[PDB]
């Protein structure tokens, strides 16, 4: 098997239709959207909102909590006094209604997708490599549970961005540990204190050495062919005037995400390891933007038997919304579209747990991590060529600035930013300082919060390095 | 949509570079040629033949059979004992070598293009309307397969000018039938017994009424604004001293083709239907003249699953050579250059099948004819204006006649002329007559053969008229 290096990049809050649905103009096999027979949702006197291609580079932030996504997929709001966790008929009819409930007029942005030319990096990559148009988010919930699934095939009961749980760190076994036990290498290249540190086990001294600053190490390791077997690229989630976020989370400029993907792809393409690389791009969840494919509700297993917190008490028996997923490798036929899986079970689906599962399949790891990656589809069959393609694009099209626009910066911390701030302050003991934590979470600007997070993270790394130099046990966490 | 009338003219045997490559002087956006960084081919001690701009109005006849074009595109001769049908990436390095193989010294004419001033009509048109510099002939083969593709999106396995197959008529469904089934009108205006009667279905009594003599009917229907929805103009392929061929087929005077295009354009421009007209000019294939753009060999589908005849057993998995293609309409911006398509598939290309595919797209016909037009790019997006131009040229530059030159006329029948003679003789039963068909094909002058063809075709039309007057069924063919 030719794949010895697997790269993973997880962007933020975009549905498959919203991002790639108008790419059906460029490949009829893509389960996207059309203008002649368009998709639509109804807002309730009653209005029909048709799915169009007028998405802008800066968008409002639709609802993407478990309750919002419940309304989006089932077409009726959640009612904690009349809890209906398994209504049965996911018709994807509530996106516009939930959008209007969250913010008047937002159903326009929720029911819009991008023109392919507005995402030229994605245009070239889709036309030259592979995508999956049946890849669902692991959880019909927010950011962090899905991100936990990406590298652990579970969220350990989490259905929200509970900052206390993330500060404590999630204790489940990760794919990094499976790889390390099987004798394989891994590395996390971060542009900012990364979300993978929400895994408790990655905070051990033996695994902190696998973290490397992006910019110092990434392009270097690409150039000299020293990339590990499993490389994770983590980006910037704080949106500052001095440094824009590049994670595609709404209100952030998606052109910055295009630039990030361009840079990563071009670094991997010129690497001596290009002929042994499989590069996977996905989105943690759909961000509340519309998609027409009903979320699977049948035969979806709970990964570990842990239920979600009240009032929802989520059983993890239904998947999230379709997200854009890209497979990039010289061993892939250009223009390939992967649909649903063939096994390992009749109700198997492609989802975030497909990444550990497939990793387990490619490196012949002993065990699955949970019931989810044991049940999820594996996409190793996307590697079909007898020899690697030699005329893959070396440089991708440049994202171009719009004329006469103005840069943006959020006033209040987003949930991701607040999660990182609360983790930083729990490491520093400022969390037990009640008024300091309230000031940090509610009364500091985003630039100050980013500085606080970077300072706390650098301090934690300093302490871990000193502990490792003292001869402390490999397996200990510094705090 | 403003286009209600589509007019089509197909000239003979010119490559894009040979005809319009020096037009890059007039529009830098054209993927043509230059003198500072010129194209070249090698002839084997080795010689370098540089592409120049010294084409004359009368040229030798380069090789344009499937084997000749194989050598031209792949840079090595075909070998029926060592058949290598898919050798890989075409480098377009064999034009001069194949030219010298066919006739000593012919690489000069093959490696030459026209000065723009030598084609004034085209010049004006190119600067006042649109061209496509990524429009490939449907087949890397001779005349008739490509012409079959023009109006049917397939050649039904044909890769040669097999006169028996053309006499029998090709039975595939045509764009004419698609239009007639949807209630749309069509008309074929012929200056000579036309090549569209190589389609068997057009020989039915119900469709023979759609054929009109050009001199009688074309300018009349243009003036009275009674042009049907789909208009095909067919010209003269016999080159007589008393009546020159105007199809631009080599050894014929290209100035006559310029005159023909001028006449057709002026008849359409002064028509009341000018504001609803889209006029397409193309060439059936490249004639063996040089071009630098590699022929697409990836993702090209066989239209109907039929293989070419031995020894080549062509799979129809690679396209022919770039040809000049003009889009003319008051709704088109002047000086426009169309490149490759955007869909419907990642490896889609512009080719002759783009004409039916676009027709189906403009008139909203139910079905494509084959996999080719289902896959070919469509160019309805060339119609961009909000209102039709009013200052389009009313008359085009006159083509000048060089002083001191003499007229030309071939001795032996060309393959096109022999095809028409054999069709005429098969209709009359003269093909049964061995000695008489040998006499007609090898022993009669071109004027006598032209008269024979016209007589046979007029008597065929006479018998069809008599049959229709008997009350014969609409769908029958007279023989
Ligand atoms: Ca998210
Ligand atoms: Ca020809």
């Amino acid at each position: 098997y030719p794949i010895k290096t697997i790269v993973v990049l997880v962007q933020e809050n975009r549905s498959f239709d919203h991002t790639l649905g108008w790419f059906k103009e460029l490949n009829r096999e893509i389960d996207g959207v059309t203008k002649s027979d368009p998709k639509s949702n109804t807002v309730s006197n009653s209005l029909r909102v048709v799915f169009g291609d007028q998405s802008q580079y800066v968008n409002p932030d639709p609802g993407h909590s478990i309750q919002d996504i419940y309304e989006q997929v089932f077409g009726k709001p959640w009612d904690s006094g009349k809890p209906d966790p398994n209504p049965g008929h996911p018709n994807m009819s509530g996106f516009a209604q939930n959008a209007e409930r969250n913010k008047k007029g937002m159903s326009s942005a929720v029911m819009n997708g991008f023109k392919p030319n507005a995402l030229p990096v994605y245009k070239e990559l889709v036309q030259n490599f592979a995508i999956c148009d049946r890849w669902f988010a692991s959880v019909p919930a927010s950011t962090q549970p899905n991100r936990l699934y990406v590298h652990s095939a579970t969220s350990h009961g989490a259905t929200s961005n509970d900052a206390a749980l993330l500060l404590e760190g999630f204790p489940q076994k990760t794919i990094f540990e499976s790889l390390d036990e099987a004798g394989f290498s891994f590395g996390i290249y971060y542009q900012f204190p990364p979300s993978t540190l929400f895994y408790r086990n990655l905070r051990k001294l033996k695994y902190l050495t696998h973290f490397h600053q992006y910019g110092i190490q990434f392009k270097k390791d690409c150039k000299e062919g020293k990339l590990p077997n499993y490389v994770v690229v983590e980006q910037r989630w704080f949106d500052l005037l001095s440094t824009p976020a590049n994670d595609d989370h709404p209100s952030h400029d998606v052109s910055e995400g295009q630039k990030l993907v361009k840079e990563v792809y071009e670094a991997l393409r010129s690497s001596p390891q290009w002929n042994e690389i499989l590069f996977i791009i996905t989105y943690d969840e759909h961000g509340g933007f519309y998609d027409h494919v009903p979320t699977p509700v049948d035969g979806v297993p709970n990964p570990d038997g842990i239920l979600g917190p009240p009032p929802y008490n989520f059983e993890f028996n239904r998947l999230g919304v379709r997200v854009p997923t890209f497979f990039i490798s010289p061993w892939i036929e250009p223009g390939t579209v992967i649909h649903g899986p063939n096994g390992p079970y009749p109700r198997s689906q492609y989802e975030h747990s497909s990444i550990p599962a497939t990793v387990k399949t490619i490196f012949k790891l002993k065990d699955f991590l949970s019931k989810r990656d044991s049940w999820a589809g594996t996409f190793e069959s996307v590697i079909t060529r007898d020899s690697p393609r030699q005329d893959c694009p070396e440089t991708l099209s440049t994202p171009i600035k719009l004329r006469g626009t103005m840069a943006k910066e959020n006033a209040q911390l987003s949930e991701f930013q607040e999660d990182l701030v609360i983790m930083a302050a729990g490491l520093k003991g400022d969390y037990k300082n009640e008024e300091l934590i309230h000031k940090l979470c509610k009364e500091t600007c985003v630039a100050d919060a980013s500085k606080y997070v970077t300072n706390a993270f650098e301090k934690f790394l300093e302490e871990s390095r000193k502990a490792r130099d003292r001869g402390c046990d490999e397996n200990d966490i510094v705090y």
